[PDB]
RNA sequence: GCCCGGAUGAUCAGUGGUCUGGGGUGCAGGACCUGUAUGUCUCGACAGAGUGGUUCAAUUCCACCUUUCGGGCG
């Protein structure tokens, strides 16, 4: 009778393999660690015949560190290769290439129908951005600029740093509450410059108000033009429909290179991941290649356990409460700014990120944004961001004027609030009721 | 009553953060899992009471993925600083300063008495040796050159590449059966080229044998009269006593600025993680901070629980297993050699690796050399590497003669075996039985 | 610092002072945070720690430790399985604290009164055999146990294993409803003689069509001969009509003890119950009468369960049984239409259903018999089918009609039922391949 | 490909052919691989599943269900505790592979003519009671059990349970051993009458200075008088001079079943037990006296640690515990030497030690009774110590001399044992706080 | 479970990711398991589903035409 019992477990999997999508519920768990465990097996440090003479052979003293990885040891790669199949670990292998395939399927069904490749990346998106600008030096040996269209986020700045290129930046343009891209000054920027000195134009999609995402499909209207190659940051932009449009349609009417995501603000993971995506086929290819040595399985692992478990359907149902947290939040905010004669900023182009203006206090005289800011703190509000006015900061030699507010004069300080995949409405009652409280003590 | 059980946990969990040293005796795993339980709850997304209004919370989609990682989501770091203290994750940032603090015990312990500081950094050998050459750049802004003698490894020669250099080959000079630096030709180069435009000079300890670890002293005195920065790849090299001996030297009579270790291969770990090492405090500093945002707090995390699980003293034991086994598996490899009218190499100075020749293979006429290593494979044999005779390979544009053998012509085909860390007689014994049958099998 | 820690000792001092169930569950950060700091106040978790003894708590294998919390030495001392075991004062507050979450959860679920109760790692059968062998030493010349029938072979069994006589009780048709015959039991009272019976034993839950004993009448007719009284409520904690059942019966005549199952009302594994009543003297008496230590698995699971779920999670799990009774109930009735059989009328049965099958042919087609063996390959578990003139021995003693818990129901029968944790999907499921399997036994 | 998972089936199939233990344990990776495996066989499990019983296996939390592998349903059919249950396959076949390797076992440890054996998730105390029980139909006119004397109050108290009356033979003193008074018994079964005897109740594991019962003569008085014969070996499967003597016992003689811990014998958590025998028929009846479903759990973890240890796993512990009685014995000797005390001559206790206080006044400075409580907060545990003149009262039986097993020991002495898993360190470390012990006492 | 207006126009003769006529309308391993199986972004707008593999994108949307209906006019 231990036939019909794995029969059904089996097709699960078979499918898995032979068609690569996600499943379209999730699998139940029993079907998950089967699976894994049929992985695992495939290794060679976990043959049961095996004898290692090598310097790396996948040896685990600890039996909390090997079972809490479901015995995958051996990493993602070998050394000339991070995409090639390992023979020391054909399990380890197959691992990296389902999930890479499943990734590539989310990506699709979240916006982006047009990808022609991806991989998982065991770096965060910043040093994902810099092995993107690690690439594209050997093709442009003149280049020494990066044009980049300000926005105040340390790790994206310091990507083009670490890369070892200048970064130019490109201060926004005030449109009504919203910060948007500059193209007339991209424009006259390359050619300032001259095209052959740029590595790359650097944009973002996902952000926080009341900066919006930059406008892609003009800029890479440009870049076609001026045969320049260009990276999109959308470090949490896979969760909007808005966010991935923009991408798809930079492709469909310019010129897209690559566009880099994180694994923990889209997937729900720990944070340690990133997924490299694009539209050349050969490109994409090129940028792994150019990683030196093996990696970590473990963001590619939790990915595949996340998916398996989603399906597409739970994350068609994760994406479409997000939506409906952003309204609620929105107007939730619109509610409780209205009692302290603030307001809620208008900014419609941004789907994910809003604020709230805080013009009643006063910085200078009671240094109120910022107590604001520490209360909600210790009132355990996280990711409560406040933006006060005039705030100097360096960031590798680089001086910021008004930093975290993405340009040197914004007319006034405010909170940031975001509605991102996973939130739940007690997040946001939970807010507001804490917001309420502390307005409340520091306007007492 | 629920005080004197835990008075004796909470003493040996005291005792680790104060002065920050392995324990001797390794902790029992109920202690241990007291602690990642008592970190853990010191993130914000683990608290009780919590709201998230931000685009990094912690969330965690799938329990099986929270579980396994004892709750820690948020990674190390901030965005500007991967050594900074995490308000959103207090807990995350107490574990990464308590495992690079019990990673710098274990360097002394080991060897290197006089390192002066150290950091965990989840990318491997490869990228973190390309993250020393990415430092180095803003410091030597004429430096176009890597002086680099020759190791036949695709990671690390590429890592120089990525990094976006180019690599000065040096070949090595044959002394008996031994392959080691050419200290003339090293000097030679730094003329001919100019010492501004070296990036740094960038030697190997641990290696296949019959190439030995590079005179690290020699090499370092003429880093330290140039005024040259001198990076060390000591991938496997935490192991062994010599190794860590050299590196110590070097910096007493010369220059190191950094030296780099994997985590597998010292730490039986799974595969992506790193340690970067040096002895100016402010410069180890310096490439911490070229890091651009967060990252993965999972191999520190398989570090800390190997490490108070082993103690110092488990690791004590480990590496005088390994000596021992060195010894044994080299006199097994003397003995089987013999019989088959081969020799083991006279390679004293590599205290890990061993060769053994295949003079009685005719790789022109049956293949007999490639053959053997594909039967061994299909014998589970693991690490068993084959070296044939001249094997052409390019590796990212550069051209190798004789490659994986560390020079354009050695003068015989080998077979390589190791003693590393972790290993058992079972291993030996099941890897001299099985290239037994092999040779047989070949000569038949 | 640790100013993060205090809101878990919060939830963990608040179930210590009053060891009610929290209304809300535990996230399993603080769940697991107490059951590890459990576990180290027990004497072999001890990290300076010799043992020269005999039961030492000794662990060969890491998987068995760890799936167990490290909790080894069981509940009890030897010769009190209600007593702190010294060597182990985190088990014997596990099993306090268990025993007094379920407690709660008894009174919540309906009998208000209950005044003690204990969880013992047996199941429902064995531990009805307990307090057999507890009524033993206060009633020496007993040898009957009168028992109003129900064809399930644990509790019959449990009687036989104690070593007494079950007088078996035939039920009365009473519509479509089997009931208890009460005065064919008061006549077996005076036919034996209430000196000659150890207890009467009822049953709350059961499958349709019988139907929960008349508990209050029984009560009655147990106080007036001085007849103690053992009440079978295997799986009725998840009814409020079972349980206020039990209650109504304490209130105007003599319960003893009531039996439940862990694994059908806690949604825990197989293996353990609980004991409980209303004089707390005679719960004591039972539990003084096992003998030795006993397993904590069944304890660990159901704390597990209770403080994950709380009381609200608790309340919401019985009120969608409710709900998905009616919805199994309307889709019964349909389906039944279209195959001119009909749903049994068993108002009073609140978990279980039955449905008739006097269309299929058992004589000449086999087809009730089969209709059994096809709800099975098609993986429909727990619908038993009870056929007509099911002749069966137990233990000696031979039923006829069994299944059915008379001798002759008028019509053979389907069993479907409403037991906690279903989801419309079970019932949705159930009633598509049921529709395939009549309409393809017609053939 | 899957040419690797090919040597892992080889190990699963090699266990289901013969159901013998491997000789060496089994990887983990394996271990978990055939458990995944079993546990998608069980109805509960299955993908496409519906469940309209009340008895389904489903499980509320997480925590547990991947505590268990998903096994939920326990083993046995409510009418057998030894049939397959076809919803629940997967732990059917657990059960059957569990009893198999533990058959091995017994073989393995010293009683190779074992005929069947099962295990039953209750403690010994409890399954001695189900042994009475199923003995109670054969000799329905029995009220009486014979029993050397031991004061361990759960194998005295599952006589009571059970609800016969246990009769005490008190031992003689030869030498410093207590032995059997095969007088007194054989004159207790003439006055009694061997038809009211149950049963003769002997103990072979037992603290020192008593030793193992005379199990030969036993079982011959047994054989002569027709009267069936119940072993205690609750903690003697590590002794092969225990299961040598229940082996011969049953060669010369009669012995009818003997009962063995799960927990003393195979590092495994409290709470279940073995019951084997010579008799195939027999052991058979015991099993299927038992009423309802039991947990699995005793029986998972069982099986988890024979798979890991294997026969040389187990072969070396065994190895290793006469090593340490060596070892312990020395240190004793060597201990009590410095102290104007000795070491109790007892050569015919293969597992305890005793070791006299007669220099320590009980009754002027009660430091007898304050060296118990000393060792116990230097955190000294099994080191038990006996005073003298103890009563105590166990189920209304009232003995004098309590934890010596006689009335009237020469001294009062101290316990230690070499039982499984005792590792040097335990031994030294014992040694040491003892010595400390006694040296802060005189002052 | 005029396993084997309106099979799955030529792989029920629900829907954007050059997957022609569970008539008419608006087997194997003017139980009338005109495996209109021939969503040569914001009005061997963006995507041979008749004229996965051998408009960026259309099921052998618009105009593993032909046909047809309705309205185990006359
Ligand atoms: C998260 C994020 C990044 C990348 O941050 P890492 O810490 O490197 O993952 C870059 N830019 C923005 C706007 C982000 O939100
Ligand atoms: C392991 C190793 C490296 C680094 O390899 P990664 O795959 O990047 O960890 C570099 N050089 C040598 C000689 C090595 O053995
Ligand atoms: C350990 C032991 C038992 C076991 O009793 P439990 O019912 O398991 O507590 C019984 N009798 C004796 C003599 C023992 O040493
Ligand atoms: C479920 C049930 C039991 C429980 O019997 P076990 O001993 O737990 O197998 C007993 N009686 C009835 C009527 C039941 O429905």
């Amino acid at each position: 009778q231990g036939c019909e019992a794995r029969r059904s477990h089996e097709h699960l999997i078979r499918l898995l393999l032979e068609k690569g999508k996600c499943p379209e519920n999730g699998w139940d768990e029993s079907t998950l660690e089967l699976f894994l465990h049929e992985l695992a097996i495939m290794d060679s440090n976990n043959f049961l015949g095996n004898c290692g003479v090598g310097e790396r052979e996948g040896r685990v003293a600890s039996a909390l560190v090997a079972r809490r990885h479901y015995r995958f040891i051996h990493g993602i790669g070998r050394s000339g290769d991070i995409s090639a199949v390992q023979p020391k670990a054909a399990g380890s292998s197959l691992l990296n290439k389902i999930t890479n395939s499943l990734v590539l399927d989310i990506i699709k069904l979240a916006g982006v129908h047009t990808v022609a490749n991806c991989f998982v990346v065991p770096m965060a998106t910043g040093m994902s951005l810099t092995l993107c600008f690690l690439t594209l030096r050997h093709k442009r040996p003149k280049a020494k600029y990066i044009i980049w269209p300000r926005i105040d986020q340390k790790s994206c700045f310091k990507s083009m740093i670490t890369a070892g290129f200048e970064p130019v930046v490109i201060e926004n343009v005030l449109e009504g509450d919203e910060l948007r891209t500059d193209l007339k000054a991209v424009e006259a920027k390359v050619q300032e410059l001259g095209p052959d000195c740029i590595l790359c134009i650097h944009s973002t999609t996902s952000c926080f108000a009341p900066r919006v995402p930059d406008r892609l499909e003009e800029l890479a209207v440009i870049c076609a033009n001026y045969d320049i190659p260009h990276i999109v940051n959308n470090a949490y932009g896979v969760q909007s429909s808005k966010c991935m449009h923009l991408i798809q349609q930079g492709a469909r009417v310019g010129r897209i290179d690559a566009f880099v995501q994180s694994l923990d603000k889209n997937f729900m993971v720990p944070v340690g991941g990133a997924i490299i995506a694009g539209f050349n086929d050969s490109f994409i290819q090129e940028i792994s290649k150019m990683y030196p040595g093996r990696a970590s399985a473990s963001p590619s692992l939790d990915v595949l356990i996340t998916l398996l478990s989603l399906g597409s359907n739970g994350c068609k149902k994760l994406l479409k409460e997000r939506k409906e947290m952003f309204s609620y939040l929105s107007n939730q905010i619109k509610k409780l700014s209205e009692a302290y004669n603030e307001r809620l900023l208008h900014t419609p182009h941004n789907p994910i990120s809003l604020a709230m203006t805080l013009k009643t206090l006063d910085e200078h005289r009671d240094k109120a944004v910022t107590q604001l800011g520490s209360m909600l703190f210790t009132r355990q509000v996280s990711g409560a961001r406040v933006v006060p006015l005039g705030s100097m900061q360096t960031v590798s030699g680089y001086t910021f004027r008004g930093f975290m507010s993405h340009t040197n004069n914004y007319p006034c300080a405010y909170l940031n609030a975001a509605s991102a995949i996973g939130m739940k409405m007690q997040d946001v009652d939970l807010f507001i009721k804490r917001l309420d409280r502390c307005l409340k003590a520091v306007r007492k």
